[PDB]
């Protein structure tokens, strides 16, 4: 009934705040990361002498580049989605009281936020798993130029590259649990208008 649905709504806003918080301190730590990783690359880049390794490296730095604005946008998106959640949490809390009495602006504003909070998740996701595919693309690159002996350097990059995606799947996988409790809390939400 509404009481144990309300507790169920409740519980799954809770967690989805912990997996947002997760997921933004997981892309401050893939900044860092990424901005460790470019300093390894631009030095083995102007180091390298051989044309293709040095081809290679300079293509992975322009890219590896490039993953610097798409995380700040997935962090300001995250963002966003806070912002969003700090709305549904203040008016949830007045339509616990209200429910469903006055005009309808309020419900449909908390229904709305919801809404733009699952469009906010679907880009973040996007973009995260844009960055990912271009990652492992990075890995095949260096793997083209690590034939033989050597390359010690070059293993080092790809280490680092191999920590990077595995971080990059840790923050696709929280996105997927945050859609699912988003839909969740749609489900729930709909369910306490029905019951009336
Ligand atoms: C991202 C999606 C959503 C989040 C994070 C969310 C969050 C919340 C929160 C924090 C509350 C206050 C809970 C409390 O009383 O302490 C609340 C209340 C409520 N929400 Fe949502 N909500 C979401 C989507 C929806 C949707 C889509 C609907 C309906 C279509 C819905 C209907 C309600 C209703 C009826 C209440 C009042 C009952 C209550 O306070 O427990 N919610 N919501
Ligand atoms: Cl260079
Ligand atoms: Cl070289
Ligand atoms: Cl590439
Ligand atoms: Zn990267
Ligand atoms: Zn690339």
């Amino acid at each position: 009934g509404s009481p144990e649905l309300r507790q169920e709504h409740q519980q799954l806003a809770q967690e989805f705040q912990q997996l947002l918080q997760e997921i933004q301190q997981l892309g401050r730590e893939l900044l860092k990361g990424e901005l460790q990783g470019i300093k390894q690359l631009r030095e083995a880049s102007e180091k390298a002498r051989n044309p293709e390794k040095k081809s290679v490296l300079q293509k992975i730095l322009e890219d590896e580049e490039k993953h610097i604005e798409l995380l700040e946008t997935l962090q300001q998106t995250g963002q966003e989605a806070q912002q969003l959640l700090q709305e549904l949490q203040q008016t949830g809390q007045e339509l616990w009281q209200l429910g469903g009495s006055g005009g309808p602006e309020l419900r449909q504003k908390h229904q709305q936020l919801a809404q733009k909070i699952q469009q906010l998740l679907q880009k973040h996701q996007q973009l995260g798993a844009k960055i990912l595919e271009d990652e492992e693309k990075h890995i095949e690159l260096l793997e083209t130029i690590l034939g033989g002996s050597g390359g010690d350097e070059l293993r080092e990059l790809l280490k680092g590259e191999l920590q990077g995606i595995k971080q990059y799947r840790e923050l696709q996988q929280l996105g997927q649990k945050a859609q699912q409790l988003v839909q969740k809390l749609q489900q729930t939400g709909q369910k306490l208008w029905q019951l009336g």
